[PDB]
């Protein structure tokens, strides 16, 4: 049972290189438009304490180079939304993959394609942590790169890659250019809330162990709804709601362990611990599976 | 640190759906021919017990449905290499990588692209274990699916997908058709072996711990490889291979720490435990990362 990502093709036909003086990152090619983190326009010093509309004013078309591959694209228009720049380009991409903008939901999970320099580097998983942060691997260079989910070849574009906090966890935009969490794009130390475990996403991961064989965790004892989120919050783990009852549905019925007797056995695992075992050959609780996850890859 | 595959645009380009019969795999469309796993010619009954060399005499160019999405490539001609067959097309992919068929090791990783249908579903990064099984994630359809990895715009395959073993793990051959392991492509009782864990990925895994500056485990013994190896294979680990301590040369050289001290530092591990401490926040040893996937993560390869 693999954290699997979605082919990154569609979305790799659209990555582009995109520099203001010394400053270059990834940009996002669609139709004739190419959308980027808007630090892009900053020096490392105006990181430091940037104002935006400020430093924009003070750029014309021609300060933005935009390369595909090895071909520039010229910027004939540029506007900000938020934290991202849209840079109109005399070139419409012929790569442009069907494709929505869509703001995640806490809990949820994309895929990251990293690039660097505008091309592509490597594909993962993510989940949007409770916290509205996400454990990526990124380094310099990185920004722009975007994360997203594919549904019949028409690609969701959550996010894009915008910083990373002292603690190694990422944190970036919708593609709107708002942030996920109460962050800002400027060089700065910043921390980010206390972080939850998501867990409608744990009972989604244990249901893939019982149907990979796995259930020494599982017990006779039973819990009802408000009794188990009361022991979630004393543990940091999110409240689940009846909807999420209802989403792991399909689950319960393909193994025959109702909602609530895998809750008993989660209140469980959080009391009594782990006891040095594992299961699907990790020693801590995975929440970055949610429940459509654990069906695409198990049915 | 967290698996990485590679960007998979250049293999999806390469996919496309194979049936005789009634079954459908996936083939691989390089240039003129489509490769693909050779029971794609059995009926759920020959499966169990299948002559191949037989089964395809009894087969025609006009057997096969090869097609990219719903468009049909027309076969001209046919050849059985090993456990893949080659499918000779009309046309050649416009889509076709630079490529080199490559025949891995034990312990070095990959990407897969797993598909149904000719039609790309995921990615995901898989080692080969020392058993020759790969702990991947695939269905019914995914045969024919394959594992790469790529350098600088050249894609090596190296994997392609058969079958399912009863613990779960997964079976296939290269892309000449000659299987890792003992494992033959018949419905038949076949079980994985025993499996060892990956030393040389353990080690590079200390290392990527060294470089985020989680070094506790450094203590100050060596030891000699010889010595190492007969030690390591009581606990279920790997022997060191020449080639092993070549591929640990760079990250040595990035932490000034010695191979053979790392060896040392990973026996004092196997011998004591951890006590309760944990590397690169894990109590876990993890040995699915090659010395490679560690440069490669920790650089910004292309
Ligand atoms: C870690 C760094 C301290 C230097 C800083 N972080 C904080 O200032 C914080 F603490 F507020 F997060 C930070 O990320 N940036 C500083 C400057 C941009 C951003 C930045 O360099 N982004 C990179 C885009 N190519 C991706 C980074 C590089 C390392 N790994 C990544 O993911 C902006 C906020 C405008
Ligand atoms: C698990 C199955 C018992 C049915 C059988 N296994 C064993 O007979 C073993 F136990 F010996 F391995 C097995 O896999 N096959 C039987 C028949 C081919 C292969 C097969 O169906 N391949 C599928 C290709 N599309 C991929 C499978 C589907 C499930 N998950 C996969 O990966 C061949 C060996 C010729």
């Amino acid at each position: 049972f693999r954290k699997m990502a979605f082919p990154s093709g569609k979305v790799e036909g659209c990555m582009v290189q995109v520099t203001c003086g010394t400053t270059t990152l990834n940009g996002l090619w669609l139709d004739d438009v190419v959308y980027c983190p808007r630090h892009v326009i900053c020096t490392s010093e105006d990181m430091l304490n940037p104002n935006y509309e400020d430093l924009l004013i003070r750029k014309s078309n021609h300060n933005f180079l935009v390369q595909a591959g090895n071909v520039q694209l010229r910027v004939i228009g540029h506007s900000m939304q938020n934290c991202v720049l849209k840079l109109r380009v005399d070139t419409a991409n012929p790569k442009t993959p069907k494709y929505k903008f869509v703001r995640i939901q806490p809990g949820q999970t994309f895929s990251v394609l990293a690039c660097y320099n505008g091309s592509p580097s490597g594909v993962y998983q993510c989940a949007m942590r409770p916290n509205f942060t996400i454990k990526g691997s990124f380094l310099n260079g990185s920004c722009g790169s975007v994360g997203f989910n594919i549904d019949y070849d028409c690609v969701s574009f959550c996010y894009m890659h915008h910083m990373e906090l002292p603690t190694g966890v990422h944190a970036g935009t919708d593609l709107e250019g708002n942030f996920y969490g109460p962050f800002v794009d400027r060089q700065t130390a910043q921390a980010a809330g206390t972080d939850t475990t998501i867990t409608v996403n744990v009972l989604a991961w244990l249901y893939a162990a019982v149907i990979n064989g796995d259930r020494w965790f599982l017990n006779r004892f039973t819990t009802t709804l408000n009794d188990f989120n009361l022991v979630a919050m004393k543990y940091n783990y999110e409240p689940l709601t009846q909807d999420h009852v209802d989403i792991l549905g399909p689950l319960s019925a393909q193994t025959g362990i109702a909602v609530l007797d895998m809750c008993a056995s989660l209140k469980e695992l959080l009391q009594n611990g782990m006891n040095g075992r594992t299961i699907l050959g990790s020693a801590l609780l995975e929440d970055e599976f949610t429940p459509f996850d654990v069906v695409r890859q198990c049915s």
